[PDB]
């Protein structure tokens, strides 16, 4: 619904050319922690509408994008502000932990 579903072709447009903040989630289907945080990312899209947009890129279906941001470990949450990484979070975390990360880097 409110979450952008990225591909390798849509990443520049959806992410790098966006006028505002976008939380990108680099994930895969076999990754248990990625699946842990997925419903938390749905809640965050709701609570932070007007402040931020959530986007997801699946690194198996789209294998070109991840090695440009040096990703070696999933889930990796990267926060962008007009196309530049502001903040990096590696591994699973809770709703409250993710909020705290957002509130402090939304800045």
């Amino acid at each position: 619904d409110k979450i952008i579903h990225l591909t390798d072709d849509s990443f520049d447009t959806d992410v790098l050319k966006a006028d505002g903040a976008i939380l990108v989630d680099f994930w895969a289907e076999w990754c248990g922690p990625c699946k842990m945080i997925a419903p938390i990312l749905d809640e965050i899209a709701d609570e932070y509408q007007g402040k931020l947009t959530v986007a997801k890129l699946n690194i198996d279906q789209n294998p070109g994008t991840a090695p440009k941001y040096g990703i070696r470990g999933i889930p990796t949450l990267l926060l962008f502000k007009n196309g530049d990484v502001a903040a990096t979070k590696v591994g699973a975390l809770s709703k409250g932990q993710l909020k705290e990360f957002l509130d402090a880097n939304l800045a």
